[PDB]
């Protein structure tokens, strides 16, 4: 087990990029000499196992995290400035998703791939009338939603359970109060346990990323590499313009000087960029918070709230991916479908945990709203090719999310 210990003790982020570049070389070299059936039958199953691993823990982590999160939060009317706090992030998320559509049309990623994994192109199914969709949010059986795999009914049932369980903790009866604590602790244990499994799966990602990239290179060929570069470059330039478009303009109109703003915050983004974990990068956020030389009481609630609420960078990733998959599958997005992208993506960005890899887990939830379920083999193939390239894209989107946190707290502080 000498080599096993060395392999584990290494930056997980570095290995994925090492695994990604190695996979690309192997696929093209093999593809030039043929052996298309060789990779399809020998190295493909490693990629499929990684896909099944991610889908395993999506359901248990959605239910447990919401119950713990909803119970902890209590309605305090947000005082006076809090209503100004929550409204700020909601509007900004809409802008980020809206910018994704125009930039995606500018480059048009996913053209000329022609997925035929299932033997035929994906055929959209007509959506049921909106009355049936809304009435299905309420689960007729709370246990049925979990077992059958429905996600929307589970979210509704999880939220109300957390709200109902925080009243018992405040109840005067001792037996009722004690029973509420035990039930909350058991679910909190399940949510914590699901996070340790996330680290275990990420250690298998370099092997999983290697298998997925190699399989795609051999079949599609060198052509598919070009589009993968287009989506790679698109997100960064879209994020780059977004920072100047909305984050800079608020600084200019108000009295805070943007040039000095980044000078004190320069260490903040750089530390987050290296670690690529916005939720875990909290200590530096409070570090710069206490050395701004201003009030701390505003910082008592803004940073914990803005940890999960603000996720502009991931939001652009969610929107661009949703559009990219449609082009690969050959199904054009109508105007009506584009309207539900921003509504779904913005609320989706709210539920993101913040740890790296969370966007991949909840990207599929937006796909269900569009009408592209994961059970479709054609959708699975296109979605799998994104899972390989997530690490390099996740390097940039963390910086935007943390920057929006730091920028947003300062402008309200000026008021
Ligand atoms: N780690 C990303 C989120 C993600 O990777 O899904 C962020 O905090 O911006
Ligand atoms: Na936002
Ligand atoms: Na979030
Ligand atoms: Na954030």
């Amino acid at each position: 087990m000498g080599l096993y210990r060395k392999y584990i003790e290494y930056p997980v982020l570095q290995k994925i990029l090492i695994g990604l570049i190695l996979g690309a070389i192997v696929g093209l070299i093999l593809g030039h000499y043929g052996y298309a059936h060789a990779v399809h039958t020998y190295v493909k199953p490693f990629g499929d196992l990684f896909v099944r691993l991610l889908k395993m823990l999506v359901m248990p982590i959605v239910f447990a995290s919401l119950v713990v999160g909803a119970a902890s939060i209590s309605p305090a009317r947000l005082g006076r400035v809090g209503v100004k706090i929550v409204v700020y992030y909601l509007l900004t998320s809409a802008f980020a998703v809206t910018l994704g559509i125009i930039m995606a049309r500018l480059f048009n990623p996913g053209a000329g791939i022609h997925l035929a994994v299932g033997g035929q192109q994906f055929q959209p199914h007509q959506a049921p009338p909106l009355v049936h969709i809304l009435l299905d949010i309420v689960p007729t059986n709370p246990f049925g939603a979990l077992a059958n795999g429905q996600v929307l009914p589970t979210i509704f049932f999880a939220i109300i359970l957390g709200i109902a369980i925080t009243y018992l903790m405040n109840s005067e009866n001792e037996k009722v109060r004690k029973s509420a604590e035990t039930l909350l602790d058991a679910i909190n244990g399940l949510a914590e346990a699901m996070y340790k499994i996330v680290n275990g799966v990420m250690q298998y990602a370099p092997i999983g990323v290697f298998a997925l990239i190699a399989h795609v290179m051999a079949h599609q060929g060198v052509h598919v590499v070009g589009e993968l570069a287009k989506v790679t470059a698109a997100v960064y330039v879209g994020l780059t313009l977004q920072i100047l478009l909305v984050y800079f303009v608020l600084l200019k109109i108000y009295g805070i000087d943007p040039i000095s703003f980044i000078k004190h915050a320069k260490d903040a983004m750089l530390t987050a960029f290296v670690t690529s974990s916005s939720s875990g990068t909290l200590p530096v956020t409070m570090r710069v918070a206490k050395e701004m030389g201003i009030s701390e009481g505003i910082y008592s609630f803004t940073l914990p709230l803005g940890a999960t609420i603000n996720m502009d960078g991931t939001a652009l990733y969610q929107g661009v991916a949703t559009f990219f998959i449609a082009n690969a599958l050959g199904s054009h997005l109508t105007v009506g479908q584009q309207l539900t992208i921003v509504l779904t993506a913005v609320l989706a960005s709210i539920g993101t945990a913040g740890v790296p890899g969370a966007g991949a887990i909840m990207l599929a939830m937006v796909l269900h709203s569009v009408g592209l379920p994961l059970t479709d083999p054609n959708v699975a193939a296109a979605y799998a090719c994104i899972l390989g390239i997530d690490a390099i894209l996740d390097r940039g989107r963390t910086m935007v999310n943390v920057t929006g946190d730091l920028t947003g707290t300062a402008i309200v502080a000026k008021t």
